[PDB]
């Protein structure tokens, strides 16, 4: 446990002593030094502040501490284990909070899970906002000559990792906002969008036209909304985009207005029905751009009754009380 | 019997003989003569070549010719019934062609019968047109202040006397060509119009217009149409002068036109339908007798789509393809 100064230190892989003393010393006997250091294939020892401490590079085979005294027999030797050795590795089970694993043996980290979380850096590796994940992390060593591969240590995840602290578990898909059903951050898998629930609002989107107000819509939060403390839209309605046989669509035949913002139109039935907007643009017959003439034959009739024929332009009767109209356009 | 020179005749009621001779005399004593007539109520006595012939003119009451001789005495008067008065009358049934009878005994005709076609003159009728007319004329006799009635003759008619020539069954009244159901000339009595055959009409008359002309009217001839040959109407078709709701009335509210033929009208529901002529009078916007100053707006729209809010003018959205109207009329 402590570093004495007229003893010989070194480090084995057994405990067993023979005739000649020790068996197994991976290292050579090391008289004592204040910070001296073992060292080998597995382990570190340094004698740092009085105290023995450690430092694991490899846990394949199972280390001892050989301590002997410099006075005493060479088959006097005293073995402390470091640590048991398992050649086919350790098996790490992920505690809830578990983000950072570094890979003994400077081996490789293979990860078979869910989705992709991981962040990997040689023989580190970092779980980021694995929220949901499960599966495992195999430390792998591979040899250039044979092609065969070794597990030095698993880190597994049977159960998913609860929710974690300081992970965004919503992403902006275009323009949409959606929910994160697995992950966080970047490691997010997209569910479903969004819902609004409340807070104040920066606009609305509606069969694909922008609205800051409620005037021409036939209410207001419609369809998909964005609040001003979000990037992305969250789904309000289901409200259809067809009124009276008038579906208001993004690529239009006709424009129109609802409100202040310009609104394209197309007809699914030829029916006398009204149109979902306001006009866009009123041209004068008098108009700088357009110029029509107009003019109109009447005569006496009953409450009602026609007389023939249908007015060319508009093609029925023009009759208001007790009068016919024929008009004549430019 | 017959006449002899040296005798003198007469006609009598009674074979009775008084103290101063015939007693039941009806004429007076006639001396012969080669054509020598006896005249009374009852009875013609006419001595034609020597030997008497009659002919009756009543028979109620019994009739002798009385005879006697110029040198012999007032009561060796001879007697010579002609006839036994029969007090039951005679019948006679009308043929086909009758015309004219005679009530005998100066009787008075009494006529019941369908319709009046009889001319009446004492005893004597005439049957005038009598095409249709079933019924008897009875030849009725009083006597003095009694009332009672005996019946001469009676003339009878079971069936309808046949179609007459030489009689007019057609009459005009007013403008219309009435047929003569019964009768004909003055005897005429007409019920129902006579209705049209042939090729040449000069004129029809519906609604009460006159029409030469097929144009603008549901179908031609139409109504009631007077022939070229004719001065009358006769009777085509009874055609509803309401066409649909609208009525073709002689005075009506407003005046339009059925081809040349100006035509007067009046609703009879306030229902959406058509005029059954063309307009009368087509004032101009623009025309002399009134100016209206015309603008209108417009917008770009979806076919039968409107917006708000309908034509001030119209009470109607203005739609032409896929633009909207709104007009602004000003009287000037
Ligand atoms: C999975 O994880 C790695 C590590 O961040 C990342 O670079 C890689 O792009 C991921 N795979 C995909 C296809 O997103
Ligand atoms: C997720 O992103 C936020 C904001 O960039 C950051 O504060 C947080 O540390 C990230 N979480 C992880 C586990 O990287
Ligand atoms: C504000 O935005 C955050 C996400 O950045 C969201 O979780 C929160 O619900 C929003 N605030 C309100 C009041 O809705
Ligand atoms: C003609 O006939 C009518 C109807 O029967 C009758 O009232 C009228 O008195 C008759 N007139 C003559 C002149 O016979
Ligand atoms: C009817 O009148 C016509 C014309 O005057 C005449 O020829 C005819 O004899 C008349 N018939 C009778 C029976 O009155
Ligand atoms: C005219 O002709 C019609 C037959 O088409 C005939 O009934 C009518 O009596 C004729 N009139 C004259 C005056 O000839």
């Amino acid at each position: 446990t402590g570093c004495k100064p007229e003893y010989y230190y070194a480090i084995a892989k057994n405990d067993r002593i023979g005739p000649l003393g020790a068996e197994g010393l991976t290292t050579v006997w090391k008289d004592y030094s204040p910070e001296m250091t073992l060292e080998d294939t597995m382990v570190i020892a340094s004698c740092r502040d009085g105290k023995f401490m450690y430092l694991s590079r490899c846990t394949r085979e199972t280390r001892y501490l050989a301590i002997l005294h410099s006075r005493a027999l060479p088959t006097s030797v005293v073995f402390k284990k470091l640590f048991e050795g398992q050649k086919q590795g350790d098996t790490v089970e992920m505690d809830d909070d578990f983000e950072f694993g570094l890979c003994p043996c400077d081996a490789k980290p293979i990860v078979r899970g869910k989705y992709n979380t991981t962040l990997l850096n040689g023989p580190a590796f970092q779980m980021v906002c694995p929220i949901g994940w499960t599966g495992t992390v195999s430390c792998m060593l591979a040899n250039r000559d044979t092609l065969d591969t070794a597990v030095v240590r698993t880190y597994r995840r049977s159960r998913p990792f609860p929710y974690r602290q300081g992970c965004i578990t919503q992403k902006v898909l275009g323009e949409d906002l959606y929910d994160c059903i697995l992950g966080g951050n970047w490691t997010c898998v997209t569910g479903d969008q969004l819902q609004y629930s409340g807070g104040s609002i920066e606009s609305c989107k509606w069969c694909g036209f922008k609205f800051q107000r409620s005037e021409g819509l036939p209410h207001y939060p419609i369809g998909k909304c964005r609040l001003k403390n979000e990037t992305g839209y969250r789904l309000v309605d289901n409200t259809s985009c067809n009124r009276e046989g008038v579906a208001i669509v993004p690529q239009g035949t006709v424009k129109c207005k609802i409100g202040d913002t310009t609104v394209q139109v197309i007809a699914l039935d030829t029916k006398l029905g009204p149109m979902p907007c306001k006009p866009y643009e009123i041209i004068s017959s008098e108009g700088p751009v357009e110029k029509t003439a107009c003019t109109f034959n009447y005569t006496k009739t009953l409450k009602n009754k026609y007389f023939e024929p249908r007015d060319s332009y508009f093609q029925q009767y023009m009759l208001k009380g007790e009068y016919q109209y024929w008009f004549d356009l430019e």
